[PDB]
């Protein structure tokens, strides 16, 4: 679990937005697994504009935070789940790492904010759901 608060915006992953998240959409993206709601309270997550490939991320299964190499946002596949058939997935970035399924929510930060949040994981990798292109988050 985990979610980016920024501005009267709230980021989560869109397998495992609530009630109130769609309640309250904004936008949402399957193709992406991202879901936008809204607050009514104030954000200070600062979203990082940048083309940076090395960051930190929450890994909850492990209770630590993780440096890593990363990716360029891409398509990338992604088997079945309770949420998604077999699929590409767009905007997402790779790193080698530990993580486990209870893990997407995991803000992934370089030295200018907020990255990403984690959203796939196996094999030793770690995959993050991008969020710097969407400049909408701050005005
Ligand atoms: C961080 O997630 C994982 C990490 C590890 C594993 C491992 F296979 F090893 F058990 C599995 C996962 C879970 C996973 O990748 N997905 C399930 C939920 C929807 C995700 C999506 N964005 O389509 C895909
Ligand atoms: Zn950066």
């Amino acid at each position: 679990s985990g979610a980016i608060y920024v501005g009267n915006y709230r980021v989560v992953n869109r397998h495992l937005a609530t009630h109130n998240d769609w309640a309250n959409l904004v936008w949402e993206d399957s193709s992406r697994d991202l879901l936008v709601s809204s607050t009514t309270a104030q954000g200070c997550d600062t979203i990082a504009r940048c083309d940076c490939q090395t960051g930190v991320y929450y890994c909850s299964s492990r209770r630590k935070h993780y440096p890593v190499s990363f990716s360029k946002p891409s398509l990338i596949f992604v088997e079945a789940s309770e949420y998604y058939p077999a699929r590409y997935q767009s905007h997402l970035m790779l790193a080698v790492g530990h993580s486990e399924p209870g893990d997407c929510g995991g803000i992934l930060r370089c030295q200018h904010g907020v990255v990403g949040i984690v959203s796939t994981g196996g094999n030793g990798l770690v995959g993050f759901a991008d969020v710097r292109d969407l400049l909408w988050l701050d005005e």
